[PDB]
């Protein structure tokens, strides 16, 4: 078992949920904004090419 | 309440916070530059709209 | 080395390889995007020019 | 002796490194891809304009 490697395994344990849970954050925010840009340049050429 | 513990429990809240202030500026530079990308994007297509 | 050492390697090479991996994935999806945006602009203006 | 406290500075320190450099190196790719977008985006309005 070992207190020495069951320590190193919770804090390994601990820091990877946090890094996780931003990482999960960070991928979502940056999926959110791409797919506005993508939807507001789409509108707009839309909009462009509607009034010739 | 160990000292093995409670120095695990220092390495976790020490690396935590540096990777908080990280995520922190890594959100606020992606809302920031969408933002400015998304008004760039609008006043550009207002420019063309205007010159028929 | 001695076994603290190792423990400490140990902990930094594993958090090391969760780091990069969310980084990798972060930096993937990043470029993923803006390439998809500049593919579509790219796209976009060739149609609005050839519609005058 | 003073080693356990020395080691866990040890490995807070050598994953600040860690997490910093891929800190800086996704708001450095960011502000990269933000930068291209926005001058793809001028240099096609001046382009666009110039023909109508």
């Amino acid at each position: 078992g070992s207190i020495i490697n069951e320590t190193a395994d919770d804090i390994v344990y601990r820091l990877t949920v946090i890094i996780d849970d931003r990482y999960e954050s960070l991928k979502n925010l940056i999926t959110l904004r791409a797919d506005r840009l993508e939807m507001i340049i789409n509108d707009n050429v839309s909009t462009i090419l509607a009034s010739i």
